[PDB]
């Protein structure tokens, strides 16, 4: 396959595409951009300006699969052209019988037949625009669907790789506590998986706190119906709701998996505020709340992955990245401090602002892409690394000390955008990408003095090698007093490789 | 005759030009823009701009007849040139006897011989600049130029047809109570006309409110003078009035159509506020209050038409529009809204701002009337059907909740200028224009769940196939809870295909 | 000579340029502009963009004779050549023995020669830079550059006659009482010379106030010293020293006059308030109070020139204009309005905006201009009837009514700028020129109804013949009732040809 | 060599180069911008629209000698090789030992070996990022370093003279009342050397007074250590620092000055407030106060030189500029009243603002340069004469009258950015350059008259010669009462060539 996810001598897990680290400097297309061709081929110029390395787009079930058995490779085929054509990797986006919880995307066939594939039931016993998870049929034309696609998708792109990820459905969940399907109601007298358990036995003191104390505070069983170990309320109807969601999903995986492996995530609509019960957001979605359940049930889905429109950037990205699960985002605002953020203090696989299209001209985000494509082979390399760090200051904040070997750093804010990474390339070296920041280096030990040595600002070259603008000194450095991170001028992030000592 | 009236099976009458159905997506010139070949010339360019498929412009008598007998043909040679060579029909407006109720366009040889050719009187005794409709020379001989001007037409016009219709004279009568010219005084006590008589019998429940009560106060006598049969007041005089300019201008009318039939129609100047009395408005022109006047008078005026320039909009085209009378609207204000409002509400044959030359580069209205283009097949196929309505909002008003077969169409704006128009074109198919606003469709039986099905966004080609450019999904439907016609982008109307169900 | 003064029927005199008659659209340059021929020929593109037909531009002493006896020809050579190949032609102004009073512009050898070429003294005994009118070696030297340069201009210009008028001096006199030199002081002391006192008894009944009421007051004697005819004041010294100036003046002239005559002016430095004592201004300038005495000393001058840069323009023109003095402007502001009333209204021979070289792109100037240049032939025709006058609103007037044969004319003002002029061409026909205002035409005979008959607006092509744009009619003059000078629009004066009539 | 210092007749210091006058007309680079061959060279092109003859530019050690005996050529290269290319003369900076006051420009080499090169010491017994100025070693290496350029210069340059003057060093001293290492301690104790008793012995009355001062309190001793000669206290604390660094200074230079002697200067961070002791500037630099210590010590300095970014232009330079010490200012404001006073007024060698490819398209600053290069000829003539001065309005001021042999000039200022020169030409000639002034010309003899004669505006062709574009007279000279400098328009400083005359 000509992409895969490999985990490295850090422990953390990379995107090796066509033999090589990879990382998605990303966006995703406006949710109908990619419905006819002649739309989409409007977009590609635009979206090349903004030096993407990859776009993320959606193949929908209705278009794919407009007769049962009857398969359009029409979009997907002009899709994968394009994207070779203008310099881009896809995710591919599949909208089937979920996006944003419902089933707007299903075909014609599947929604007007409410029988064979029957819907989700409110507490007041409407049936709604979403197909159940507890419908074996749905879930089994679905993953039909899916793995036409996908033997397709190999068929056409083996050798390629233009396509190097996968994410099946879009957000799924119900804005409800619970399905009110006859199937529904009956999953939830049912004894509580195994493999449930056995992750929870396993993993308890690495279990989300959320899931733990409902566990614990019903004894933490190891047998019973749902009620039974995790008690009779919101929670347990959550449980069971996302084991339902995961296990069908995964089925929907396994298909793909089986005869063309790529990395596959699924993404969340995220507990917007925190007493947001189940249902204020999609129930069943990978929310961080329920990422053990996930793991649980669907191991050929590689990462749940957040879908992040709110400013609380730096506590969400924390929230999400474990051990077991890379950052990668799919969905975000067109803010380049959030890029420098996932990348550099998470060592994240993809950052990717929704309605990317829209962006073009944004010339400091575009410029922002640039510098990181710069650094993707040192990033990467640091990956999972105590010597690699983001820098983002939000509101009220004014100052980040840390250390780096025999080296304290003092960053400190001179605006409110300011932003970059850092990363220590040797004992008395370091890189510092970024705008608007400032860094002091001092001696961790207090018997020795430590200052800047000297200090380049420069970029890398189209081969990789670095080449220096300027040896910054004089006014630019207040005379070594300082690393000035002021940015490149056209102002956009700058790289500067910065010599330290000691003495 | 390239150019003919014809009544379909909803008994809504059609423009048939060249063969096949047509609406004027029109314009009307400033009144002296064709008053020579160099200044009309230099308009066309300006308006190909406007995607006009018809240009209003007038001939006026002084310059067609110069003399008595002689008769120069440069000015509709020219238009009628210009008009092919920029893909333009024409209606001709003859600015003969009377325009905005004077006769400032009769020859320099009518103005001069206020004997042969006599004068209105004001009450005190005042000879004005206006021929008096009671002077039978001055009918002759406009009748005679008409004639004339429309046998050359036909002379250099009858293959091609581009001159499509014609408005003899312009918004006629007069700023008084009555016409105090002896002729004028000795009409008004004379027998009033069978012909109205025996039309008010045939027609009395459809009658015009102001002329039925009017006779029936006085009786409703069926034969006496007309201060017997509708009193001695203001009414009265108006009436009698009205009949003599109904009946001067249908002789003239009556010589065209002996040659050369096209459809023909006589416009007015608005009642402009409702207790205004006949003479604050031309007195004697085809207000609505005197429709019926009209129709008995004038059998070879086809369609009386209003200018509209008041905001009351939608009451106005409501009151103008009637089974004997389409709605023809030759000068109007540059709104789109109005457009729409008119051929999807009212089925108009013709919408036309005045000045039109004025308005180029107003952005919107040119691609309101290339909106209006690609849907004209689809219009003309539901003219007089209860599957075609207009939208537009009027200030005050939130929502539109209308029934279209199965279904109920709630239509809520979201800006103050929004507007368009919906077709049902199928049981469970609808084609939504417009702007500014969303449609919710639902069952309208209640023990059924309707819902959109798909969408598509797109336009007609110039072969008249339909071609989407997306299928709208997600985000841009609310994931199928609502029709979003968010318009075409650059804003201006677009055109969307809905698909709904029922389960 | 190319360039002649001669009377038509009505009294007016015309300048006949080349066996035509001529109005100069002019313009006159800054002082130093013509100083070197690289500066000069800098600005002859901007100048033709005015649409000037004739360009005021100085010859200065000092510059045409550098050194006694030796002459340097290469400014007018090269002023003259420019002029051909831009198509302008020529007014030279001698900026000689005084220009604003002053003695800047004569030579070196000139100024540095107290003793031959005595100064003013003030009352204080000081002397000034200011060569004495009484000083006799002045004047011939003065008159012999003046004539050489005349001389040059007859052996380079006879047969083109690009040059077409000559300026004298520029705005002489003193900001004294009186010269306080010997020479001057026993001048008041003589005999007052008949010449003047002639002048005075043939024209008494003409005569200004301003000298008839202090010759009266003192006895209206026919003979004595000034201070017996005219008293010992302000006034007297006014008289002499003016007697003066004009007679130095006219000397220089004439010895120009005998070997090439062309029209001659000396223009005045304004009284600039009313109660202002010579002195204030330029005392011994051709200022209108002192009008008399000029022409009685200095009949090789042929017309007082006013600069008039006050706002209160109608009456300063009003006051210039004589029977025996057109009115001819050589220095104005850049007000289109200005031009309008002077040729119009007193039927001036030259408008000219001092600095003009500035006012490049001043569109509308430009544009009144080019429609002056349309009406020059029929100005022309016109000079010094009752049938022509100008139009122009001054800020308090609302209307003007006027009578023209016929007819009544009333002028009402669309605008504070608002101006043009109007000829009656024929019994019942009109020429308007302007902008910003209109015309009701009614009949002089109240026993008889005037009306506007027909209106055209339009132009004069390069053959001087008339070509129509539009007939104007409804909107567009209000169905006959008015005409609306309403401008050529781009807005700028418009011409409009209007046929009247009686019934 | 092709760049020397010669005294002129009036005493007066003049750059001779290439045999010729030479006045910089300067701009220095930010400190960084000569770091690469590649970003220097992107700026030439900028600085060559600021009419720039001559580019201050650093050669860093740290770049120069990267390691010790190894030395890198590239960038002085390229610097001479642009700089031919682009027409302009350099000055070289050399950032070694000292850079405002600090050693951040030292090689990593000399950093590193704080045994070999010691530093300064605070009072608190920090060592600091400075380099002691006791440090025979850092002496003996920067001396070689130095030399080894300069040889370079002359086998590269020694026929063309690109290289027109050095600098040695950049704003040098401590920010202490003195430096506290051993040999620094050591040095405070030792007798004063000869050479400074005897400078101060043999140029008492010129001596500064904030050095005479200090001397005569302690007794005007002739031997002694610092202590006695100069009390114990802060200024015989900054005397032997002062001492010191140009001691140091010197002996690099006169390794230069043996092998290839050009023009040497050092520049100093001036004392910015006037109570402010040594140490809150650098302490040791050649600031005024101290300018008899480096005069004693450093022969091989030519020229002290101050760094002027305050707004108190005209007395700072008026401090600098002393008989033995030629005004040149490396760094100042881009403002050209600077230039204009310095060139003018104080016959100053170089005006350099400094980060001048920053302000390219300062356009007036530009079109000063042009002027000034005019005017190097003329201004190069009278450097040192009574007959040339500066102009510059300060707030507050109004007018300022100079005496100029027989005439009185009153420079009254028109606005409050008023700047220029005056250099007398002849007994009745003078040249005025600038803008927003104006000139009164009176006779110095009050039994005298004097007056403008004539002016004329003009410029300097490429050849050298005087080209008039105007004779200035009427309103351009107030009739020859004035000159006014309005300025060349486009405002910029334009020239005037004045005649004047007495009578
Ligand atoms: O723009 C809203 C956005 O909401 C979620 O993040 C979805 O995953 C996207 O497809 C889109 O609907
Ligand atoms: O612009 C005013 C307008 O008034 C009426 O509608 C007339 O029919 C038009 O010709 C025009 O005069
Ligand atoms: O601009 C002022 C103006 O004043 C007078 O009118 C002069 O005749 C002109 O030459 C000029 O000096």
């Amino acid at each position: 396959v000509p992409s895969r996810l490999v985990k490295n001598e850090h422990g953390s897990w990379q995107l090796i595409v066509n033999g090589k680290p990879f990382i998605m400097l990303a966006g995703e297309l406006h949710n109908s951009s990619a419905s006819t061709t002649e739309y989409l081929n409007s977009l590609w110029t635009s979206l090349k300006t903004l030096n993407l390395n990859t776009v993320l787009a959606p193949i929908a079930w209705e278009q794919f699969e407009p007769q049962e058995g009857i398969f359009d490779y029409t979009l997907i085929n002009n899709m994968i052209d394009g994207a070779r054509k203008n310099g881009f990797k896809l995710s591919i986006l599949w909208f089937g019988s979920w996006k944003n919880g419902e089933s707007s995307y299903a075909p014609t066939w599947v929604k007007e037949d409410t029988k064979r594939f029957f819907r989700v039931k409110s507490v007041e016993g409407k049936e709604i625009e979403t197909i159940s998870p507890f419908c074996e049929n749905a879930m089994k034309a679905d993953a039909k669907a899916f793995k036409t696609l996908v033997e397709h998708i190999k068929k056409v792109d083996q050798a390629t790789g233009t396509v190097i990820a996968l994410q099946p459905e879009n957000e799924v969940g119900i804005f409800q506590g619970m399905d009110y399907s006859k199937a529904s109601l009956a999953a939830y007298e049912q004894e509580v998986p195994q493999a449930l358990i056995q992750y929870m036995k396993k993993n308890r003191k690495n279990l989300r706190k959320e899931l733990l104390s409902v566990w614990e505070e019903n004894g933490a069983r190891t047998s019973g119906a749902w009620k039974t170990v995790f008690g009779d309320n919101a929670w347990s109807k959550s449980f069971y709701t996302t084991w339902q969601y995961a296990t069908y999903i995964d089925f929907i995986s396994a298909g793909a998996k089986e005869i063309y492996p790529l990395p596959t995530f699924c993404n969340c609509w995220l507990v917007q505020k925190p007493d947001d019960m189940p249902g204020v957001y999609p129930n069943g979605g990978p929310v961080s709340r329920v990422m053990d359940i996930w793991k649980a049930a669907a191991p050929h889905i590689d990462v749940l992955a957040p879908d992040i429109y709110l400013s609380d950037f730096k506590n969400i990205v924390a929230d999400y990245h474990r051990a077991d699960n890379p950052l990668l985002i799919p969905e975000a605002v067109m803010k380049p401090a959030n890029a420098f953020w996932a990348f550099g203090e998470h060592s994240a696989l993809c950052y990717s602002p929704f309605g990317i299209e829209d962006g073009a001209d944004n010339f400091v985000f575009a410029q922002s892409y640039k510098v990181l494509n710069e650094l993707i082979p040192l990033i990467s390399e640091h990956q999972g690394s105590d010597r690699m760090i983001g820098v983002m200051k939000m509101p009220g904040e004014s100052e980040r000390t840390v250390t780096m070997g025999d080296y304290q750093l003092c960053i400190k804010y001179d605006a409110e955008d300011a932003y970059g990474l850092i990363i220590q390339t040797g004992k008395n070296e370091f890189v510092v990408a970024g705008i608007n920041f400032k860094v002091y280096f001092t001696s961790t030990d207090k018997k020795k003095t430590g200052y800047i040595k000297q200090v380049w600002e420069g970029g890398y070259d189209t081969d990789g090698e670095w080449k220096a603008t300027r040896l910054l000194n004089g006014d630019e450095t207040y005379h070594n007093a300082v690393l000035i991170a002021k940015g490149r001028r056209t102002w956009s992030p700058g790289i500067y490789r910065v010599t330290t000592y000691l003495r």
